[PDB]
């Protein structure tokens, strides 16, 4: 509390009036309040002044709590696919969609479950420097494998040693790897303590070095799914594979809605949670192509495996 | 029906949990503004989908 | 901008001390910032309230 001017009377009849929030008097009779040093506010008494709140999507809070469970049981599951593919490595399902190609992918998908983690927790600058172009690069790398394992890609191209799958998803990761290079070199993205949103505690988010290197990766990732989707679409009814193309034409468009329903929920969350919906947004997505990919086949190799013949994947 | 049922369902599904950090950190017109968005998304889906 | 008191020195000589958000002072001379009403917040000035 501090001294205020009662109007007539002499200085030693003064009034005793509460600080205004954000200052203090920790003195008894103060002439004046004294702001909080930054990173700093007043407490509920305004006797003293004590540390801002520092916010961020928290590992030990519960929302935090349930997406790196889920994240977790991404992993799991796309461990377990793996595990099927490897000690059915040959059998005719695992031989006709080819096995290499199908490692790699399930591997991309290991790394696009484990980039939502990048995204919980205190952000750092490396953090942030590594969350969208992890992220970026894994899926480009999923939707290559994909996009080269179905029909009329591969045959387009064609009319070195190794295979030309390879060299095609090479391609169309490298345009996003030289996208992400230049970006992290020009403008890096970097660890940002937002002060202004609220007074009382502290943002901690990731300032994008530049927008427009983002929308760059957004972009070609996004061209590489419509890639994908029309040329699985004019493929659909083919019964390959258990029908492949269509599952893949599945996986496209769980993929569009994920990142269509992600434009309002990025642009309508304020605060940590919008972190928060970029990992379920990662999440869903890589869900979706799993199952699209690999669940169908891994019944058929697990249980009645009848199927698991050359006759049969057709 | 089968896949225009699961997509129309996976639309309501995907929509109403990709708005759920909206709806817990968001007030004024914008949280009324997830609720329309959600509401216009899963029937505009249901709709396609099933027609 | 309200009235503060220079410890040791009379009533005569004062600081100015700028109305916290919130409250304001319409009038010059004034010895305490005075709070809007309900329903009502401070201009930027501080030399009014706007609903
Ligand atoms: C975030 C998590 C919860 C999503 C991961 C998906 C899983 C819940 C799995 C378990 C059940 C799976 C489904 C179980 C059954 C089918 C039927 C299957 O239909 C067929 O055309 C095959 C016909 C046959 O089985 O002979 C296609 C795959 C699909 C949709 C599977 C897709 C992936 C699903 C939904
Ligand atoms: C859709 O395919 C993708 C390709 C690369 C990254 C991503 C995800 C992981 N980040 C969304 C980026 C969202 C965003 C937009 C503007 C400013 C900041 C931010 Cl954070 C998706
Ligand atoms: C989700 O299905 C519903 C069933 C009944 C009502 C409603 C709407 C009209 N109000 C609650 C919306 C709150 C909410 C709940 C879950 C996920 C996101 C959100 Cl934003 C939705
Ligand atoms: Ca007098
Ligand atoms: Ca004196």
């Amino acid at each position: 509390t501090r001294k205020g001017i009662i109007e007539g009377e002499p200085t030693c009849c003064f009034e005793c009036v509460e600080c205004p929030d954000g200052e203090y008097s920790d003195e008894t009779d103060a002439s004046a309040c004294n702001k909080c040093p930054d990173d700093f506010w007043s407490n509920e008494n305004h006797t003293s002044c004590i540390a801002k709140e520092i916010e961020f999507l928290s590992w030990t809070e519960p929302f935090g709590i349930a997406l790196t469970l889920f994240a977790v049981l991404g992993i799991f599951l796309t461990a377990f696919v793996l595990g099927v593919f490897i000690k059915f490595r040959n059998t005719p399902i695992v031989k006709a969609t080819n096995r290499e190609l199908s490692y790699l992918l399930l591997f991309s998908l290991l790394c696009c479950f484990s980039s939502s983690l990048f995204f919980i927790g205190e952000p750092q600058d490396w953090t942030c420097r590594l969350r969208q172009p992890a992220f970026g690069i894994s899926f480009v790398l999923c939707i290559s494998c994909i996009l080269v394992k179905t029909n009329r890609v591969l045959l387009v191209f064609e009319a070195w040693g190794l295979n030309l799958q390879f060299l095609l998803v090479f391609l169309c990761t490298f345009m996003q790897i030289v996208i992400c290079v230049i970006w992290l070199y020009t403008a890096p993205p970097s660890s940002y303590r937002n002060q202004e949103l609220e007074d009382e505690i502290i943002f901690i988010t990731c300032h994008e070095g530049s927008l427009m290197a983002l929308g760059f990766l957004i972009g070609y990732t996004c061209l590489l799914a419509a890639i994908c989707f029309f040329f699985a679409f004019k493929s659909r009814k083919l019964p390959e594979n258990f029908n492949e193309a269509k599952f893949i034409t599945f996986s496209m468009l769980i993929f569009f809605i994920v990142w269509i329903s992600f434009i309002p929920a990025y642009a309508s969350t304020y605060g940590k949670f919008v972190s928060a919906v970029e990992v379920i947004a990662i999440l869903a997505a890589s869900f979706g192509l799993l199952a699209c990919i690999f669940f169908n086949k891994i019944y058929i190799i697990l249980f009645k495996p009848s199927r698991n013949t050359i006759e049969e994947v057709r």
